[PDB]
């Protein structure tokens, strides 16, 4: 499936699959649903890229319908723990937990391409009291990073709809919509 | 197995074709295909901003947001992209074909083109996605929205000569 | 499984209730359910065209065109229809509840009401059906289309007292 | 579970069949066609003059199964009142259209589709569809070009569009 | 198989139903709840004054299906005697507790559990959970803080311990 | 198929008119529901005539067997209990719970008191201790004997189960 | 499937009216309970008239076959057993356990005393030793003869099954 | 499914004409049901013929041998009709009808070959019983039967008549 | 799809590259093959140095008890300090491995969920014997009394990191590296 | 899934998976259920390690529910054939056939961690006589290594119970419990 | 899954089975099928090319399997000139016991607890099933030096035998009291 790409210096060459050459450029891809396996890989790549340097930015590309809340919260906390700046990019869609990871990038470094769909709504094994505690954590994360009030976040998350990138920029999920081709 | 080809180094042909700056979009489009195509496209821009990219489309379409992610990446990148229709380009596949650079959209002569969209989301949001398709088809085909809306309602394929007149294509290579 | 009862003659429990002009719409609604409900509604009009019919609803919703087939039948027949919410009336089941005869729409105190529509035809055809739901709810609840369009976007359930205030019910009653 | 209703007693569908009502509901296939045809030929035997009522709620189905029903509807001498309830799509709208002139009815929220949503040889699939064009033209009184064009659009008519197109005679608006 | 018994003959459950006995056995769902509600409404039509006997052996089930049963028990005018036979867990313990005061019974080895062992929005799960606290607090006379605490412990009560909690009125030594 | 017999009855219905209840195969909540209904029915026809339970079972759900056992102890009738084939786990408890002097076995039946290897650990242990009390009451063994006898993954012959107090008679032929 | 025959019965209810019990196919706890119920009914109608049991079986669960065996031995009725087609494993024990002089076979029936092959090792051998005692009781062979004959994975003809004492008559 | 014609399903109505249908594959369940019908029809009379209608690809050998032995034990004449196909054990039930009462329709296919859990010695003993049954009913030699069973072929009703599987082709 | 890293030079998957940093990822549910792989890495990392710390990152719903007790015993056998990190959740056996880290080196991120309760093939007496081992391990490491552990472990709930720190399952809750 | 590790040779780097690195320390892992595939792998490793030297000990780590009896008896006979001392370590669990491989270590070299579970009972095809033949071989092996009498072994194996390391030591299944520091 | 080992010419590495094959060991473990036969025959023909004089060791732990696959192996063992030492490890049943018995006279070995069975537990015509079993009788009679009447009777009993009893029957030459 994955093609192989080569770097060469005349005295020799080195080859990578594309995702590991993207990782060599410090790019992490979150694509498709988020689960404890996807989190495990994303966590490991973030811990690695901090160990290679704690000062160079990391670039996170999001195209996901979201996924497990506990897995997304593990990725979130690690993005906040590591000292690197994190650029975050939406392509295609960032929905549910995917838009929390988008919102959680470094201020000024949260981006979208013009046709991306953003959803703050959380589409419809645990005790009722514990599911509500998870949502209150989500409300506080969105309020922190968007700088909206909790009352705005709580009512915005109730509407089952997608924002355009311009709606998400004025809401504060994004800093930039890069329309320039 | 994929055949290996050919100091010297030995590549599977998809990596040899990628060394020729060729991206293959084959079969259905999904988030996995979209992530592969986007990674390939961003890599090829890093190899140079100037040299064209060649994009071979044989697909029945697929997920709309996956195709729009590919589309937005094709437009973000600075390189010219030459889109080649081989076999067919239907639904989201004909958007990617039409989104190649003006003068660089090609078909082989027995290809089938379809812009109709055959056959978990609220009704309000499905209509928003389709109006996005109307806008981006209209800008690339230079057609009115009423023509696009009418043409996308007929469940039919069109020949590459019809697609060239409609503006999905620039050149039909009947010659070798 | 299904009990049999004696009254002489004997019937299954649902055939015995049907003799009281009771139609049980329970569970998901589909073309199999719709045709059976419509058959009972047309029969009961032949048995008489004046005496009320009682529809008991416990339903998560279903196919829209199956619910619209039932809705049209309820509005065609001349009988009054009393609608009872029991446990749940969601999506299309809430429209059948709201489409009862004015003054004859009831709930038990713990019923959950939802007019929101949780989530292979063209996009324009999904949007046409959705606008039919707006017209039906506006007609029966007396709310404006803007209110219906806004209330239907929120993914929430509604208590019987709030559904009565919204105009989906006429009575909430304990005994 | 099907309710039983009364000194004889019958299932709800056999009680309706005593009123000369035939329910076409759900997809159409050879076993649905077999059941409908048996009821149609039976109801002609009890009277060749009193009308029959067909209720349609159908996405359509097998083309030759629908054509077997259609040809049975045209062979028997009874008038057939057709009622669209819910939807009549594909082959279901051909059965609706093939009711007796003046006796094709719809409820006001029904959807009608004459489009045929997307094995045998290619040259035979076109021979079936050409029969559909000729059947629709006979009953709808549109030209073959109008129907062949209209039947390519993947859309549903409202009952008022279907009455203007000629598939229906009456919409009972309530 | 189910045995026929017994003039006329019925299956064992129809013969019990003539004694005004309703059996709630196994999990509760919408198809169980509709059967239970239908029998409750029927038995009120025969008389509104003679008791009804509900026999519960259940792990519980769907909350809105149990709330439909509960509301019917409170709606109808009859006394309802509830018998715990082997198990009453989750929603099955609520139906047990919801019997008429003085008419809630257990056999000596029954296990009682008010804990709710484990889609819709979280705000709706918590609203539905809060309704259960008000039902238990009404019927057991415990405070909401007691009910909230006791429903958190993943535990079964003895019949005598459930009588002390107020879920039962009598344990019968058999 | 199950034989019809003749006034024409199912074979198990014809046995039930002889006051015979069959407990065959695994016990579960569905078997318990049927057995308890038959026990309560047979008590209503006579509180004085014995009931016969024929047991061939590998065991089952404990709470389903405890529901049957409590019904046997609630009703006033004597219950004759017959092991045929095997009684194991909960099947041996229903066998042991018959009326003293009225517990019988055929010569080749296998009896197992051992409990061959969704609940909390403290609750599984609380169920297990209820079995120790029931067996000790009916067999007259001490709790330490019962608790150690249950640990051996073993079957008893009918004569050994009679000496242990699970049975009162072993019958080759009618007495 | 099952034809109805004229009162009216299915074919098996009509045979049951003739006091015929068909043990056919594999034996299990479902089959055993059905056979025992018919055996106890037929004794209820008469303790003196014979019962006819027809066997076509590969055998099955030992504990279910021993349940049938104990019921056949308990009831007072004579039981005529007929081997039709085959009687293998537990099926040949029900054949051997018919009343002396009343065990029959058709000419092409195959009889097997061998046992073709959740429980402890000690308990499997205790069941096996019960089989040795039952076959020795009914065939009048010694236990050493039974133990050897059951080890050979073979079928045997009705005439040598009669010689071994599993049958009294072969009817041709 | 089964049409109803007193009233009976179509197979119980034919059973009232003393007709037994052996159609489809033979197994212990089929054998049990055919034997019960055969024994019943003898009880109604021992003198009237039984008519046995066969369309089958074959089946289990010991299931067919159980049917065969019942046909020979019963006193009644058994007329046998091949309709469509008699193969494997179905040809043995056809051949085992009463002399002069074995019939075929004109297009029936007959096969005595045995197309395509037990020890080798016991498989061979079963097949040697087939050789003896076919030899006595067809009156061919064992050497002829053993050779004819090795050819994987069907034969026409006229070949089966001259081989002695049939008496009449109608 | 597991990334490769090149780091003469050699190529590692991301987890082997992290193992060179002395990082062990206990992620997802625990079973015998997870336990086998963790124990082999712990013994390897002790061989490479008996005095440098080891870092265990935990995100797990729990798992087989005897597989977790095998891991626990290996953590207590080796002489190294073990820093333990909760990310996402530590439930059931995952919370015991969290609590079993070295005193002063048990860490949580701010949104981690901690559950001491054990949600729900052997006889009843052996299940209770496993439970009583768990009660003694939690009492040893959290320094609660056995009855407090028994009462706490009966409630089907999750602690916050701050509540688990007050219970003694954690030493630090860290928003950022100090 | 299995991590790779590197061995520092003299001015050189030799890569292994984690299990071949352990095998180079003469460690054999018997983990999960025992079958013919597991037996073949264990027997190959035992015969290999004897060729590398017949005098250095071998270390066998047991975490097993047991398995096929004839597969475990093949392992047992290979342990008894080779000349090496074998240290056997119970980690987590040794049940059924796993406890025979534990008991069959060299005397003085059988170990357990503090929280292991030992079970001699065999939790509940071939002919009846052949199952009892194979069971009687287990009684002989256990009696040889534990030095209990056959009556004590045969009675003990009937109880469906586990036992603690300090009780398996008193029964003679192992020699040392490594109490935690 | 399968270990890797390093050996002198040590600057070469092998999987554990490729290392054993270099010692001239062929492993026949588990059931026999055409793919197992193909791979065993390939190894036997290779090892003869390396030398036609040094012994080959076959290790058998097998239920047996397809008869014609085992007969293909048997004919390859009989074709090649090498001595073949056969070792019964664990069990040799059915076709597995024929390969064991077909080792070179004096070179057929068993471990003490191995189970041996010559009984054949239980798509072609009856005459062909019977013809295959008569070849088995001839092979066993040739190699065990029993008469056909003994072999035919001994295959009818559904039982295993000990290595000492299998030695008395002539299937083995040695039992390794080790």
């Amino acid at each position: 499936l994955i093609p192989i790409v080569v770097e060469q210096t005349g005295r020799g060459e080195r080859a990578y699959d594309i995702y590991s050459r993207l990782l060599r450029e410090r790019i992490v891809c979150v694509m498709g649903p988020i689960d404890d396996s996807v989190a495990s890989l994303v966590i490991a790549q973030l811990l690695f890229l901090q160990s290679e340097s704690n000062k160079k930015p990391i670039h996170m590309y999001i195209n996901s319908p979201g996924g497990v809340v506990t897995a997304g919260l593990a990725i979130y906390d690690t993005m906040q723990y590591i000292l690197n700046p994190i650029c975050t990019w939406c392509v295609g869609q960032a929905a549910a937990m995917g838009s929390l990871l988008l919102a959680a990038g470094t201020p000024g470094m949260r981006h979208s391409l013009p046709n991306s769909r953003i959803m703050i709504h959380q589409p419809s094994a645990i005790q009722a009291e514990e599911i509500m505690k998870l949502k209150k954590q989500l409300y506080n994360i969105y309020a922190k990073h968007t700088k909206q009030s909790l009352q705005v976040i709580e009512s915005a998350m109730e509407r089952d709809r997608y924002m355009s990138p311009m709606e998400a920029q004025e809401f504060g999920i994004l800093d930039k919509v890069l329309v320039h081709p």
